[PDB]
DNA sequence: CGATAACTCGTATAATGTATGCTATACGAAGTTATC
DNA sequence: GGATAACTTCGTATAGCATACATTATACGAAGTTATC
DNA sequence: CGATAACTCGTATAATGTATGCTATACGAAGTTATC
DNA sequence: GGATAACTTCGTATAGCATACATTATACGAAGTTATC
């Protein structure tokens, strides 16, 4: 059809209207669906429902996570909708099998994992331990963790902070201005405030690394073995290096991790969000305020991040033990 | 013609639904089918005109709006999953429900909820079974414990097993919980019993002797004599656990009125509620109260305490100073 | 057309789906329309753009209110849309004229009126004025007012209150349960609790009136010229009668109403709400709490109900004068 | 008026609608018309320079133009304004609007993103808080100058009543009255909104009253109850009352600009917007003072006649009053 | 018995929520006009 | 006649506010309607 | 010249709201089955 | 033998929970890259 190839060209042309992380996965799912269809004698586009259902079952068999499957089906549906054609998920066949694959895998014992918390207590421990060091790297990584736990900002967002995005409240408390977050991309954005002590942690890093030289320099950068920061304004610290700062800081207090081959054996990127999420909940912060804090709107993930007390525990325990 | 194929693909994957869902699906189709072939109308595919009628009837029977929505809603899942236009899509039908709902809301059709099995009630019932030795008595009280101390759903208790209860450094029982029918559980995974409650549970573990085997389901059956008959292939029905509640209430306030009202004596959620309410009187943050019982729809929790004095509103405050 | 006649009929068939007041109007409007149409040689259905424009323009000449004119144009719309036909507001000619009539009228002065406030100050008076009187109606009325101010409930809603709808807090206050309002119409409803002082006033009228002998009795009933309630379960006190209670308690304190024809010349159905909002506003109650107080979900209207303190006024003046 | 609906291009019922639109021009604020005509003018000129039919706008053409407004370095809110007027002009004349098409909808999206990442952000009025009024008032309260007396009065009323400038230029003598307390009370009639969420009446402090009063004594505006409160003052220091011509909002913005230059001196050099007070500073400022003073949002919002808290929240976002829960914990 | 207190009709008009389309402001520069 | 203070008008770049939409309620003078007086 | 600290890339999977479509409880009552 | 105690299995009436949708982001082990030591 003419309309289809035109609708597609429209998209690929203005592909930058999408997250660079959406294109990465679109191509990914496609090249995988590309295979199976060739190695199974199938027309890969437009997708025929019975084949998509077969492809979804193949994925289940491969031992992939419920959510990983939801995405493969997910992108296939996009490529189609954005085309003009109907989605594979518009056919009972495809639709149902998905739910099925979901229902099955849950009972089978599969559940959605989640980052390991880095709570107040941890931040409190990693501070007194590296608080004195004079190493640049050490000075930096502390301010990073400081902001990560104090703002619940995602690593992607921290990595994008520019020195010119920093100002201060009348009281001497720093204020980082965040532009585009995961679920908001506008000219207004929001202002995230740091605690009176973290702002110190950051100040010490701002100076010891001379990034304040050009206000276009990104707050966080690299520090080579000689212990010298490489402030930049075109190259931001990669989110991998930031996920690094956690895994390291964790090793620093618990050494080499398990041999399991499982995720979240050590603090990762999302660790401070869920951590502070808990700490707040535990201190009795209200729903609307725990919201404001994380940039959330609903209450789910928050609830997903809880399981608070185990040993003595509280809530009911504390209550029954009148 | 092609609905034949669709229903195939439909049944070809029936696990795409909970047994409980499938049941009502059938159950409703039956009611539909009947009324249809008595007023003489093709039952499937159903013309929006007949459904309009059908629904109007469920109303005459006196069914609750929630129930009627369940019926109409059930017809839909049948059509959508058969490649047909769902009746909820036609002007006729969607105009009746709006008529019925309002019509019924004005008549006073009011939705109700479980009876609050609160704290003062876990005590009374407690002391009056705290000094008894009937194994069956022990069990029941050792369930009216867990339930209140975990805000666990009944079906969730039925599936707990002696491969789970673990100990605490301080002497508390933790209860791992797996195979939860929830992908993204915004609820717990490890609830811990209190001293008192742990106590009562321990006692039951021995007298019922379920420890013998791990895969053994904690709570089980007890015949008319007083012998716990553990198993690991069948669990103490929810209907049964429901009763443990039912009975315990009878033993204190007597029997139910003859007026067929619902929720006239503790039920499964009777623990949840009271549980919630008590925390609320204690000052537990709404979020804390929600992870205690594993909620996410805070309006629900806001319903189980809607009538405490702590949540009476701001105008009351102003009128008292 | 034919398909139209059907739709029209299905719409009248289940006309119970829409509120009574919606119908009383559709008619009141088609009447006034057709009337104008007959005399001005124009059709009446479908309504023609220019016809509807000259019509809306006519209603403006008669000197009707902007909000009034939007109601005719409005009902007129519901008719056509509801019967599968395009809306006269879907044509540039109509939608532009309606916009115009608003500005032209707003510029000339005409603004919307609003209920006259019946604030806390007034309540305390009305009470310390009838607080004693052992008179039946004098009892009832000071009760209705107590509830009116305390719950901000509209009146039509206070009407439908059945005795089997009252309950209590383990602390002593009443919990009137409301099932259907203006914004919502459900089986879950909400609960409005009264103060100890008002819960008391209500109690006194419950006993002295006799409505209590049957639960399905409407909390408020009439009081015949002698001084005896008329408890029912099939007859609500008319809303008009309730506006009246207000109308008179005002006459009781400020005498005759200055014959001027103007509206809101003395308390009425809403006097209590705007009042309650205002009193809360002055006390510093939060937005989310003023909302719950009146079953509102937007700070608007509450804002409209405010133009607070007169004369000395304050806020920005209290600030400057320190 | 409009650029040139083509003898050929323009045709049939779009000439009908376009006709029906100017018929009820009163349906739009004069300001809206100024922006509609400005965008057309601007698009029409981009079209001639690049050889494109300016109406009806083909999508691929609206897209080249949007990417063009981006490169010119225009702000996203401006680019959407342009897109919006082009969309009105079309729909409000019976044709399919751009952005109602796939191409224009994706560029707009791509442009908004690419832009939010260049680090573009909305700006906002430089605050004129209480301490600035105190400083400005302690320097101009000693002048017998007729212009200096007028301005100190305008600032006082602007900071105290939080009225927009357009509104202040409308206040006419007959609107001022005296409150029992010996202070004034200005009434603001004829708004624009059917429902004015601000306040019919605004009261001034005693201090601000002495300021406004002293301007009335020297300007002789009371000579007629229909004169506007504020007016010109020529080269020679003589006020010039009138009841037919108010001050331009342009000059009221000129009072804020000047008063800021008197205290901090000559402006800057960058083309930076908001380097000195403007006609919206007294509001932003007064809002902040109020917040710092522990006033409730509803009471603040009413003070300034606001209805979407998102704004007053945007004005008091950098206060310590609004720092958040995570800080409170870390600091206990 | 008739006069009264105390309560159905019809037209006019407010209320209810909010994304965004309309409506302000910002500000350099050009054009006016009464005064130095 | 010039130059100039102090505006007014303009036009284009942006910030900010309030309305269309689909009903659902109230406001209020008049009639009409019953039990008491 | 290496060795080493400190930092693209591809597949796999979590995160974002929430209205309403599933899911699970209620409960009378009819089948079960080892005890009394 | 017959009569239960204490449960199951059932079907229909109601309550309450969690997911589909369309992207957008993080996890992390491996391979590649660059100043320093
Ligand atoms: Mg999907
Ligand atoms: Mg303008
Ligand atoms: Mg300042
Ligand atoms: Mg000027
Ligand atoms: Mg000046
Ligand atoms: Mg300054
Ligand atoms: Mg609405
Ligand atoms: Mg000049
Ligand atoms: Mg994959
Ligand atoms: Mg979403």
């Amino acid at each position: 059809s003419d309309e289809v190839r035109k609708n597609l060209m429209d998209m690929f042309r203005d592909r930058q209207a999408f997250s660079e992380h959406t294109w990465k996965m679109l191509l990914s799912v496609c090249r995988s669906w590309a295979a199976w269809c060739k190695l199974n004698n199938r027309k890969w586009f437009p997708a025929e429902p019975e084949d998509v259902r077969d492809y979804l079952l193949y994925l289940q068999a491969r031992g992939l996570a419920v959510k990983t499957i939801q995405q493969h089906l997910g992108q296939l549906n996009m490529l189609h909708r954005r085309s003009g054609l109907p989605r594979p998920s518009d056919s009972n066949a495809v639709s149902l099998v998905m739910r099925r694959i979901r229902k099955e895998n849950v009972d089978a014992g599969e559940r959605a994992k989640q980052a390991l918390a880095f709570e107040r207590t941890d931040f409190d421990q990693v501070r007194s331990l590296m608080e004195n060091s004079d190493r640049c790297q050490d000075i930096r990584n502390l301010a990073f963790l400081g902001i990560a736990y104090n703002t619940l900002l995602r690593i992607a967002e921290i990595a994008r902070i520019r020195v010119k995005d920093i100002s201060r409240t009348d009281g001497g408390r720093m204020l980082i201005h965040i532009g585009r977050t995961k679920t908001l991309v506008s000219t207004a954005g929001v202002e995230k405030a740091l605690s009176l002590g973290v702002t110190k942690l950051v100040e010490r890093w701002i100076s010891v690394s001379g990034v304040a030289d050009d206000p276009n320099n990104y707050l966080f950068c690299r520090v080579r073995k000689n212990g010298v920061a490489a402030p930049s304004a075109t190259s931001q610290l990669s989110t991998r290096a930031l996920e690094g700062i956690f895994e390291a800081t964790h090793r620093l207090i618990y050494g080499a991790k398990d041999d399991s081959g499982q995720r979240y054996l050590a603090w990762s990127g999302h660790s401070a969000r869920v951590g502070a999420a808990r700490d707040m909940a535990r201190a009795g912060v209200s729903i609307p305020e725990i919201m404001q804090a994380g940039g959330w709107t609903n209450v789910n993930i928050v609830m997903n991040y809880i399981r608070n007390l185990d040993s003595e525990t509280g809530a009911m325990v504390r209550l029954l033990e009148d």
